[PDB]
């Protein structure tokens, strides 16, 4: 007597929108910038619209209908909300247009200008996500910089549920750089494992978007992190938050942190930044309508004040 999944899931008309431009053609598929407008409503709703670079196989389409499964559950402020899906040749996802890309790009784009405010709270942030989805009994197996959005530079939110799933899967193609050791040799899953990953999304960030590893072929991995070898400690990081990194890093997956409790150690760290993450002139930094101004800017509406 497993609990029945109530949430509704919507059809949407291709008639209501307009794909101005691709934000993104990636291995996750094409993502293309779009303006909802639903009809009667009088609301402009900016959206993102992802789909498989592949044309109409009816193998892309139950996939996508799997990330649609999960994502129509989901109600976070730091996890993407699904608006809803279009039934066109191939099957279209419709969420919020997160206008600022992903993380890692940001951090990668603005290494000289930001501060560890900024840091420390997507770590909340991102750990407050993993949490909600810890609570909804649900692993996300591929949490990275990357599967990181910016809604604002104040506001992030977790995406891609490629690879997710509920409550040991028999694997195929996976990024073995942000895996937990017992996910590379026994390809054994679970919340801990997530927070393995957890803990080299902090370092991704706190390196200004390095890349782990960085050229150091996959297979090798497994071999290195037997040996007792992780990841190294960023210039910017205190042991303070680099002991937090080593905890999501150990061997011993009940030994590793709790989202729970890095949402605690994270959120005492961003009320004095400064004594934690040492950045030259931390100080002076700050981040961003000054730059948004589009079309019709009358009647626009974030995703996040629509249905509910
Ligand atoms: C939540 O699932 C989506 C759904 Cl249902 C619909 C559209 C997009 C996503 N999600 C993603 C975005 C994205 C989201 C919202 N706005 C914009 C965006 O794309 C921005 C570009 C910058 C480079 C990279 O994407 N981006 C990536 C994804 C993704 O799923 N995987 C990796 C990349």
């Amino acid at each position: 007597g497993e609990a029945p999944n109530q949430a509704l899931l919507r059809i949407l008309k291709e008639t209501e929108f307009k794909k101005i431009k691709v934000l993104g053609s990636g291995a996750f598929g094409t993502v293309y910038k779009g303006l909802w407008i639903p009809e009667g409503e009088k609301v402009k709703i900016p959206v993102a619209i992802k789909e498989l670079r592949e044309a109409t196989s009816p193998k892309a389409n139950k996939e996508i209908l799997d990330e649609a499964y999960v994502m129509a559950s989901v109600d976070n402020p730091h996890v993407c909300r699904l608006l809803g899906i279009c039934l066109t040749s191939t099957v279209q996802l419709i969420t919020q247009l997160m206008p600022f890309g992903c993380l890692l790009d940001y951090v990668r784009e603005h290494k000289d200008n930001i501060g560890s405010q900024y840091l420390l709270n997507w770590c909340v942030q991102i750990a407050k996500g993993m949490n909600y989805l810890e609570d909804r009994r649900l692993v996300h197996r591929d949490l990275a910089a990357r599967n990181v959005l910016v809604k604002t530079p104040q506001h992030v939110k977790i995406t891609d549920f490629g690879l997710a799933k509920l409550l040991h899967a028999e694997g195929g193609k996976v990024p073995i750089k942000w895996m937990a050791l017992e996910s590379i040799l026994h390809r054994i899953y679970t919340h801990q494992s997530d927070v393995w990953s957890y803990g080299v999304t902090v370092w991704e960030l706190m390196t200004f978007g390095s890349k782990p590893y960085d050229g150091i072929p996959a297979s090798e991995i497994s071999s290195i992190l037997e040996k007792g070898e992780r990841l190294p400690q960023p210039p910017i990081c205190t042991i303070d938050v680099y002991m937090i990194m080593v905890k999501c890093w150990m061997i011993d997956a009940d030994s590793r942190p709790k989202f729970r409790e890095l949402i605690i150690e994270f959120s005492k760290m961003a009320r004095d930044p400064q004594r934690y993450l040492v950045i030259q002139g931390d100080e002076r930094m700050h981040l961003p309508r000054a730059l948004m101004d589009e079309e019709d800017m009358d009647d626009v509406v974030d995703a996040d004040e629509y249905l509910i």
